[PDB]
């Protein structure tokens, strides 16, 4: 049994999981087969010869965020390691680039750290480097004005694909650069000015990132620095003629207001082309470039607005139909008025053209017709307009573009999505939907929109599948409400309340319908029909309502409220102030369910024979909860429970022979509860015990053993599994005890 | 010492509040001189003619809300004994009649909110007494009641009865022989469709009349409610309220009219209350002929008369709006239309005394705000839940008519008020403010509102001196910003935050030194983590700073030191909250540092582990020190060495296990000390010290985990020889040991 580290078998290696575990020296105790050591996010202070010894078979070692005036590494600490490969080294205050580093070494990361000083001393016998990350090391700092880069260190570096010295101040781009390069980052680094030498003969390079050099810093959220009046990035007309194999290009930031297309003759694979906070309004009208451009596939223009206006409408270049591979197009942050057919004509023709992102232009008003006259659009992003109802940090992440899909994959899924969360709908007007494409996937969330749904608001789209309401306040009282969507299959109603009782009838009506999202929705009381039925629904969510006033109906109107939801697998019931459930109310919830979920409500309870009615239960989840007692004879109750989880609950006694069958459990987690000892007690691959106050006398040898007796088991979080008693013990881990 | 109310002086007489307090049975135990008894809210379940006696000085009773999670169990005459009761309060007591027998001495009964169906002569004629009647909320809709029965006359012989309220019943028709005494009638949600002529003789005392909610409009109503047949109004005849020559309140909220009959107000020139929310009177708005027959009128609402599926360009107002000349408030959300010219709004510019116009949640996309220039006395322009764009449960609370003032008024309070909160503000177009009038109270609350504040902005109406910005995405980097705002008194940027919901945002807070007369600042949860190439706030001007969820633990963290002095040069501050700050240690060199002219100093809900008592001797003005929701383990053992001007010092919510001997001892400024909810098993004398004696008016100490006994019994006989020092909430000061005394209030011992 590992410790302090959790050992895990994966492909061919071997991994060791020793992170965030207060550690305050590299344990002697790990070894051995050992390829992996992730030993971040502890409290190491120091790095020797021994740290690592006779660990040859080490071939990643990950010692970021050491320590929580920083790590000290002896010269050659790491000389030791044969087949070291990837060594990360981020977050360690270090002051320089460590000596003596092993030549075996494809991946090295010194990102966050002191380093004023790129030596040759430092790095040139790393000959095999492939991957070198320097990022964010002289960044707003008096101490280091200017990063020094010393003549010809890379140059050495012949297999050198991926260079990164973004977040540093250079001023220019080194030289004497390997033409192994592929990728090179270089974004907010002070360079104002590209000539033609700068990049010549990286007849290799895929990606450059010059972003943020002569940032636009209007309401820029962190420091920023313009260059002197606020001038644009100056680069060479020929700065980028030999890179021929270009396919991805960031000059975000660079307050680029032209755009020369020179730039691009001898780039005829550029891909992936960003060039959001500049100000490109005017290129964007007039747009030599966009000839230059056969094989785009992402261009993001996003954010260019200008400060003080909000022009009627958007101006686009008939050079944006020269984009002929172009996939997304993203102009969010533009800023105008209103949007009409013609202004969108040049992309009507462009074959492949799915994604369009019009989020964030407080648009007022778009002839929504002009979404029928493109043939391969499957993402319209609309979110933070204005429409109305219509009557008549991390250095890993990018610090600009996206990170997360536009719309959830869940939803996109079904087909073609429209997504109009947070604009002006306040209610559904009777042409909202009139003129659209075949919508698949609709998103209304958060419009303020009060519709009392009766049935026809959604005829003009009959076939949305996956329909997102959350965040307003609908009435959905009328049986009638959303049956016109006789394909629904999901609905999300979180957060929905009035500007209050329901009826919920309107369930029943659809055939497919297979996840219901009613969250937070305060229900406490339903009118004249009691009960929830389906035959199609798999998935309720009913968190965040008052099932606690429900069940205490002092005529038992409930007890029956979900017992008609026949073919339900996975119902949460968390969130619902629950103290006590009535045994029959529990006996009637159905017994198709798999997964339950009764956790954060505050019960004292819990009946264990009914999960004999539910033969089914895989996962029972009753965290959060106030519960004192456990059943001594779980197996004869279930034989399906595969996952129960207890965690912040009040027991204080583990029956013997829990850990005995039930058989089927595979997961059990008894963190934070009232535990001061385990007694009297295979299959189980995971117990989660941390957070109890263990009474660590010699009682707790018992458990100890059973813990060697039992390696298939799991035990995560060991450190945490702490003596609370008595006072010479207490704060100890379990484990490092004796005799 | 009271046990277990707290009786106290109120005006010349003397109360019990005994209310919330978990009592069982009406206590024994009650203070001799009390002439007012609140009861309420506790677990009472019988009433019997022993439960008062004792008492029979017993003026007024409460008993609302008797028991908590069958109802409550009243003998026949259990009151007849009270021979002064005046006032009985029987609310939420799930009573199925009135009870039997109650004293003729009665001026005011309260029977709401319980199971009565049946209104007898015996129950009540012969209270002949009664001023006020409240039996409103008995059937509501579930389900039993049947029809509220009222027996014939059983109002008749009550001669002197001024307010009666039947509200929320199922009525079907006005009772008749109702006294002619009354003044208010209650009727709303009594499911009376039709309203005779007969209906209201001879009611020529009435000053108030409430009809609002029978035949309700029930669109999107978040209540249960059941129209009356088809779209139908409510039904009244043309001479219902013709002998009503006194009303002055008129109540016809959510009584689904189309029109109204002008010559229901020809008798009636004092109407000075109109509520028609709730209708379909988009047509009436329009025309309205009625509305030359209310020259008297002082507030109108026509709220919420929407209609539905709609969303018109324009406002119809007809002129003959112009006839209200004693209109001083017109409500009208909710009507929902597009834009507000000028000419729409012309009949009310020549109404000398009107001064609120309310115009909320009508989704107006554009007005022409110099309309507003033709009025001689708006003080409160309400535009909130508009569209306006950059410029380039309760029973004695109003169910329709929302009642809590339109806009703060200590903004209010500075002069002319403009809401335009909840539009769609998302920067400050440069015509934005053009052709406003002189504007001293703004509210741009939650418009997503990114401006870059650059000293501009404002410059068409500088003389705001109460602004809201609160729930923006502003960038106040520029300092700059503001300063055209010379006047300004008070700034709220609560919840401001970058337009992007990216953390690692920074600030520069030079802007605030700019102002001479700024007094009050809040920058709650705006996530200060750290300033920009200036490192202090300056003012001399400014009274308080509400600096609650922001990150001092990282400021003053700082490796440099650059924060230690962040609000020293705030040089007349009085007031500091530096709540929900993550405290756990402030370096001392940086409470040293806080200002020197403060009165008042909250740090609570933070962390904090210690607290270095020592250094409240550079605070010779601290009055009040807020140590609440906090981990702190010890209190200093002469606390008056290091203060004499602490009066106030809070301090519940921690974890204090012992009290210092010589401690709450000598001075004897501290007027109010709590330390309730920390971790006190007993009190040994010493703290109890004497002779200073304490000048200590205040103790509490409910929630500790009192360790009865009887180490105890030292400080249980310092309270019976401490009965100045008042400690509250008695009944939460409670044994945890050793149950079987565990759960016994500390006073109940021998
Ligand atoms: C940003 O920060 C500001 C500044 O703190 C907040 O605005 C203040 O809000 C507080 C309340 O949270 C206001 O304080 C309250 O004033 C009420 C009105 O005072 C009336 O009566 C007093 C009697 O002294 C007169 O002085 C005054 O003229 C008014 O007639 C008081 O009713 C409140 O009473 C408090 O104390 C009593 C004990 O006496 C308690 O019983 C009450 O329950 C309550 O605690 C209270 O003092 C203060 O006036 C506001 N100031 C300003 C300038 O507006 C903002 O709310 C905050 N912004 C956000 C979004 O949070
Ligand atoms: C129809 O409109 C009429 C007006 O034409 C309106 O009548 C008003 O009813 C309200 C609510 O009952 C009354 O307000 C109460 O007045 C009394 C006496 O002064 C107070 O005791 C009440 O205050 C107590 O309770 C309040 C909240 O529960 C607390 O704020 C306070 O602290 C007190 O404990 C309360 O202010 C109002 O007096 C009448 N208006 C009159 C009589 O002129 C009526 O409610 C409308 N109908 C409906 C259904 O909305
Ligand atoms: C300027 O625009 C550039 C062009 O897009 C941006 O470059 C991107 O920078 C980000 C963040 O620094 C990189 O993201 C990392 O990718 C690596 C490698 O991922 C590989 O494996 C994953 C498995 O999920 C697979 O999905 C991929 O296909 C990859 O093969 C990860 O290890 C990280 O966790 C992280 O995701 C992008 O890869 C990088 N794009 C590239 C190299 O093409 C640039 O960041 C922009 N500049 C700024 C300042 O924002
Ligand atoms: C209202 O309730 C809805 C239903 O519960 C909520 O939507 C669900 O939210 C959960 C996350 O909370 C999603 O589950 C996650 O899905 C991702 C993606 O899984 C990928 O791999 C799986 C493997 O099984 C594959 O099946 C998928 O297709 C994906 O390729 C996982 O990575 C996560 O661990 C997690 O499982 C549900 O998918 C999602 N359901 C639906 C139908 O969207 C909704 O969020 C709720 N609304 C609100 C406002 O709370
Ligand atoms: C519909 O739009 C809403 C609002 O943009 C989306 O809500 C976001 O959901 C993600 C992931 O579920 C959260 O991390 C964000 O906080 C949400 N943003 C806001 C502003 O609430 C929602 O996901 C969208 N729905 C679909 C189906 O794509
Ligand atoms: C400005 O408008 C905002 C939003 O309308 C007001 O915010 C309300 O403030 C009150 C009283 O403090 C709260 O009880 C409400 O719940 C608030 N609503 C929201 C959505 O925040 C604010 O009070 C107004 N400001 C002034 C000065 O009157
Ligand atoms: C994308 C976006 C989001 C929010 C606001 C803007 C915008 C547009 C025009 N002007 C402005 C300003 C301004 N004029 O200061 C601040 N934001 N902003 C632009
Ligand atoms: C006052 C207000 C607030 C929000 C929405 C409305 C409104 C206007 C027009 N139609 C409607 C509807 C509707 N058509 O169902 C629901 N609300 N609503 C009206
Ligand atoms: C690293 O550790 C050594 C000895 O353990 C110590 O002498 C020294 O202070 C540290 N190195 C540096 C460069 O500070
Ligand atoms: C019930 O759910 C299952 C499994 O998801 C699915 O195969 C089936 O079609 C559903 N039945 C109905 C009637 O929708
Ligand atoms: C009607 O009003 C006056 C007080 O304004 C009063 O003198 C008279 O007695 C009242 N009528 C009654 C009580 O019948
Ligand atoms: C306007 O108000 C004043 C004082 O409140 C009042 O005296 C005067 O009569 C009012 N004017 C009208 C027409 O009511
Ligand atoms: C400081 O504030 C008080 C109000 O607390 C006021 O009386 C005094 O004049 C102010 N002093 C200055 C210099 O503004
Ligand atoms: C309190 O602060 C003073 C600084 O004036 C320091 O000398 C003293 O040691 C501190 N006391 C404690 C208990 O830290």
């Amino acid at each position: 049994r590992s410790y302090p580290c959790d050992e895990k078998k994966q492909n061919d290696s071997v991994i060791a999981e020793c992170s965030n575990r207060r550690l305050q020296e590299v344990p002697q105790t790990v070894g051995k087969y050992v390829t992996e050591l992730d030993l971040s996010d502890n409290f190491i202070t120091h790095i020797t010869n021994e740290s690592f010894q006779g660990l040859q078979n080490l071939t990643k070692i990950n010692l970021n965020h050491n320590p929580n005036n920083g790590l000290n590494i002896t010269d050659g600490a790491f000389l030791n390691l044969k087949n070291l490969r990837e060594l990360l080294l981020e977050d360690n205050q270090l002051p320089q680039i460590p000596s003596g580093l092993p030549e075996s070494l494809t991946e090295l990361s010194l990102i966050q750290n002191n380093i004023y000083n790129i030596t040759k001393e430092g790095i040139s016998r790393l000959i095999n480097l492939k991957n070198l990350y320097l990022a964010w090391n002289c960044y707003f700092n008096k101490v280091c004005e200017k990063t020094n880069i010393e003549d010809g260190v890379f140059e050495t570096l012949t297999n050198l694909e991926l260079l990164s010295l973004s977040f540093n101040s250079l001023s220019h781009v080194p030289p004497k650069l390997p033409s192994s390069l592929r990728k090179l980052f270089l974004s907010n680094t002070q360079i104002k000015y590209i000539s033609e030498e700068d990049f010549k003969g990286l007849i290799n390079l895929t990606l450059l990132d010059l972003s943020g050099n002569c940032p636009r810093c209007f309401n820029a959220p962190f420091p920023c620095v313009p260059c002197d009046g606020g001038a644009s990035i100056n680069i060479d007309r020929f700065a980028f003629q030999n890179l021929t194999q270009l396919r991805y290009l960031n000059l975000s930031s660079t307050s680029l207001r032209k755009i020369n297309a020179a730039w691009f003759k001898n780039m005829p694979h550029l891909k992936v082309l960003d060039l959001e906070f500049n100000y490109l309004v005017g290129e964007i009208a007039s747009g030599a470039f966009l000839t230059m451009l056969p094989r785009l596939e992402i261009l993001d223009l996003s954010f260019n607005y200008i400060k003080g206006s909000y022009p009627q409408h958007i101006n686009i270049s008939r050079n944006f139909s020269k984009l002929l591979s172009l996939r997304a197009l993203h102009l969010r942050g533009y800023v105008f008025q209103e949007l009409r057919e013609d202004d969108f004509q040049p992309l009507m023709q462009l074959p492949n053209l799915s994604t369009i992102n019009l989020g964030i232009n407080f648009i007022k008003q778009i002839d929504f017709k002009l979404f029928q006259n493109f043939s391969n659009l499957e993402i319209i992003y609309l979110s933070e307009n204005r429409i109305s109802p219509l009557v008549k940090f991390d250095p890993h992440s990018n610090f600009y573009h996206f990170t997360r899909p536009l719309i959830k994959p869940q939803c996109a899924a079904y087909g073609k999505a429209l997504d109009l969360s947070l604009n002006s709908i306040f209610f559904i007007g009777p042409n909202q939907f009139e003129n659209l494409p075949d919508i698949a996937c609709l998103n209304l969330s958060a419009n303020s929109n009060a519709q009392v749904l009766s049935g026809t608001e959604f005829s003009a789209i009959p076939h949305v599948k996956y329909l997102d309401l959350t965040n307003n306040r609908l009435d959905f009282d009328n049986a009638s409400a959303l049956t016109e969507l006789s394909d629904l299959e999901v609905l999300d109603l979180s957060y929905n309340s009035h500007y209050v009782t329901h009826h919920l009838e309107f369930i029943q009506n659809f055939t497919n319908l297979k996840v219901l999202n009613l969250s937070h929705n305060n229900i406490y009381t339903l009118t004249d029909k009691y009960n929830l039925e389906s035959k199609s629904l798999v998935e309720l969510v009913f968190s965040g309502n008052r099932l606690d006033i429900l069940w205490n109906d002092d005529d038992n109107r409930y007890i029956s409220i979900f017992k008609g939801l026949k073919n339900l697998t996975r119902l949460d019931l968390s969130l619902n102030r629950l103290k006590h459930i009535p045994n029959e109310a529990f006996l009637n919830l159905p017994a198709s369910l798999t997964e339950l979920h009764i956790n954060d409500n505050m019960l004292k309870f819990f009946n264990w024979t009914l999960l004999q009615q539910f033969p089914r239960l895989e996962l029972l989840d009753l965290r959060g909860n106030k519960l004192l007692f456990l059943t001594d004879s779980l197996s004869d109750f279930t034989s399906s429970l595969r996952t129960l989880l207890l965690s912040h609950n009040r027991i204080s006694h583990l029956p013997s022979g829990f850990l005995s069958e039930v058989s089927s459990l595979k997961h059990l987690d008894l963190s934070s509860n009232l535990l001061k000892t385990i007694n009297k007690s295979t299959k189980l691959s995971m117990l989660e015990l941390h957070g109890n106050p263990f009474e660590c006398t010699c009682d707790i040898g018992d458990f100890r053993r059973w813990m060697d007796e039992h390696l298939n088991v799991k035990i995560p979080r060991l450190v945490d599994v702490i003596c609370a008693s008595p006072g010479d013990q207490r704060g100890k881990s379990i484990v490092s005890l004796e005799l």
